[PDB]
């Protein structure tokens, strides 16, 4: 079976007064699990999500030489303090820095990012709105199911941008590792239209296997932004897929 | 003197746990007065106080018809719930319905937008960013004292628009009346680039005079937001303006 | 509760308002999304009296239109002549001299656009009977204009809808000089009457409360055999409005 | 100053009962520091640090088609118990799987592998002994200062492979990452040849700055070689790289 619903996640959103969805890919089986399989199907803004697709595009068409070159600081002081200084592909995607991103799809223009996004089949592909802004309040929607689609091209450099693009992308959403396992992610907070939502998508990697993860989950304010990850990390240790 | 600071006035700060600026103009006296003269110089984003301008600029071109033309909701679910309807002129600037004047932006369009602000010596004059979203987290700034330029012109329609243009704007700013004063005033709440503040510009018609006035005050978080009007008043009571 | 279809319904409830002051009247209200009217009096809601100040409404329109008043701004200078409302005794424009229904500035107007004028206007507006007979300068005190609640709605539903045969520019001066009172929940336009000259002396209160998504057309008078009672005319209008919900 | 002895380092050597050096490389600053000038110069096998240079040659020759090309177990239960399975590059490097890279140097021989180590400037380049064990028994020798000039150039993709092999590699080396840092690394254990030593050798990667480092210890007995990372890591605390 293709598809499987386990409601026992739920306890997890439920024990921190949340609601939302994990879903899991087991690589080597070609199974997915989710608690929640109508709202795994909804589809919502990417938000910071996009610096993944993002990233690909702007390393494709050289607009991001490589993960050192910097990205000047405009100047203007915004509430993450991390944003008010120079960044690199690597620091920019750690930081979820906006307004580097913002920069790469002007470069980028609409008509090759409405081309990239069509030929990664990347959620509904719509760039409708401000190209240096439809992932945060323009017409771009993905499902859960929808970014787990994308993360495998990616991880088995299946996306038509160069075999480097998708290796310096990897590189830059590398999160966690240890001696167990390594994550590479990209977190977003949508909140320029309802439902305020926070994201988790990834990838597990194993010695022997490949989880695929996408996960986003109600989050009125940023108090609970800290949930993305526990949560996941709560089924992930239920699925014995960490320790 | 033009220019008087009155820093009894920053009591009214101190007492709501508050930093801020109120400049007064009286037009009779053509004399101003503010707690605080370097702020009510430092330029901030209008936010929804450009609002006004837009109005200006969009019934000028027949963007907007008259003050009834409906304005009909997008179907996006947004934070703000009086945001979630239909509006006309005078609905759209009560409950500061950005999506409505997003759409007047765009039909506007960046030259004529530029044209007008420069006809208007409307702040820095600068639109740079999205057509848009410039007065949300573009390039134009406008200090208080900035404000009260701009607000003594439409008061005497002497901005360069027609005559009808300026009249049903200023019935659109309509906040409050009673036998004592008329107040024509706009919020803002700039939130997209610091320091996060909350505006209210506009004036006092009293029978035998106007009180131009506008105030900035620091806003973290949207809980300060009633101390806009708040502090206003009390500054205006003190000074005999209203009872 | 009302009636669908019906174009106006009784509502003798309110004359509570009106006994508690021991006055009488009637309150009437035309819903405009709904197209429906509500009266405590169904018989005096239709009876036609002196407009008195309420006239200062048309006159402004007509004194506007044909340049006697040129703006809102323009100062209209006190004749000199100390008269018993203290706020007439000094100089005056187009709203202080609507705020304080100030008769002289407006006598004078009524003498500028003179019978002929006048009388042609008022025929366009389809206001009251549309009888100017007696003075050009007080025909609307003592003179044969009778105008009742329904049709100052009728009139002010034109006004609204800047639907008068006058330009646009005159009409939003007008309605901008008829504001009374405002709010977050409501705006209400509107003009005091005092009929004095002739018998029964009567209070008028006439306008409309705009509300985000309607516009209320109300039009009251009452028995005011003293000038003791004048506040009653907005009190127990809002005591009605309060009741039907219009306002909080 | 290109290198700068701090002694005070030697206190996590004396409170794990053991001696050895740590050298760190701040790449920004183009500055050495160490706990002992002349064993950081001291040139011992590298043994599994071999891993490195042997995966690159591997990669650039097309020995090595990819991070996902399995290495069949030979069927010869070793002691090692993580030795006895299928392996890829990722998993081969993580449990220093000598007989994979054996393989690897039968197929790279001894003249290739001799030009290569010439051009990468390894050591003493001297591959003299067993093709397929000089790194663990033959002439091979480096010290840990030429450790981290060979690490530089890793680092830059200046070798003389191409940037694919160097960026494989790179990714084959994550050892640790959190939100503070990342490690790269290898760890090596020569015992076939007094004196006994354990290595670790690789780099620190900050938001802002590079830290190569290169350790060796002694090691009588395979009970201290967790100590390899320990004092590795007890010296970046006390230096203030890693909190
Ligand atoms: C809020 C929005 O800018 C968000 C996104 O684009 O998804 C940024 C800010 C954040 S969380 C900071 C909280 N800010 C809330 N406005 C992240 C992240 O953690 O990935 N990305
Ligand atoms: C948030 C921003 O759009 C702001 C503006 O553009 O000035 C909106 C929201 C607000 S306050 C509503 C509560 N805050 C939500 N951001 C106002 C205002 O009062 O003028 N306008
Ligand atoms: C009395 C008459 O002039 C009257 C009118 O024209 O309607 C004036 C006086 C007044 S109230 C003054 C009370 N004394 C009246 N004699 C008003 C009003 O309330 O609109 N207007
Ligand atoms: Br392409
Ligand atoms: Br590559
Ligand atoms: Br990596
Ligand atoms: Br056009
Ligand atoms: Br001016
Ligand atoms: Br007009
Ligand atoms: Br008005
Ligand atoms: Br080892």
């Amino acid at each position: 079976k293709e598809w499987q619903e386990n409601k026992s996640w739920n306890a997890h959103f439920t024990e921190h007064k949340s609601q939302g969805v994990v879903v899991l890919w087991n690589e080597n089986k070609q199974q997915g699990f989710t608690n929640n399989l109508k709202r795994a199907n909804q589809a919502f803004l990417p938000a910071s999500t996009f610096k993944i697709p993002n990233s690909l595009i702007a390393l494709d068409l050289g607009v991001v030489k490589d993960e050192h070159q910097v990205f000047k600081w405009d100047g203007q002081t915004r509430d993450i303090a991390t944003w008010n200084r120079d960044h690199n592909l690597i620091t920019a995607m750690k930081y979820s820095v906006v307004p580097v991103y913002q920069e790469f799809a002007r470069q980028i223009g609409e008509a090759r990012m409405s081309k990239m996004l069509h030929a990664f089949d990347y959620g509904n592909e719509d760039i409708s709105g401000n190209v240096d802004s439809f992932w945060l309040d323009g017409g771009i929607r993905i499902s859960a199911t929808e970014q787990i689609s994308f993360l495998r091209k990616l991880y088995h450099n299946k996306l038509h941008v160069s075999e480097r693009s998708q290796r310096i992308v990897k590189q830059a959403m590398l999160t966690e590792a240890n001696g167990d396992y390594i994550i590479r992610a990209k977190t977003g907070y949508s909140t320029r239209i309802e439902p305020k939502i926070g994201w988790w998508v990834g990838w597990v990697e194993l010695d022997d296997n490949v989880w695929f993860f996408a996960m986003n989950m109600d989050m009125p304010t940023s108090d609970g932004l800290g949930l993305r990850q526990a949560i996941t990390k709560e089924v992930l240790k239920q699925e014995k897929i960490i320790p």
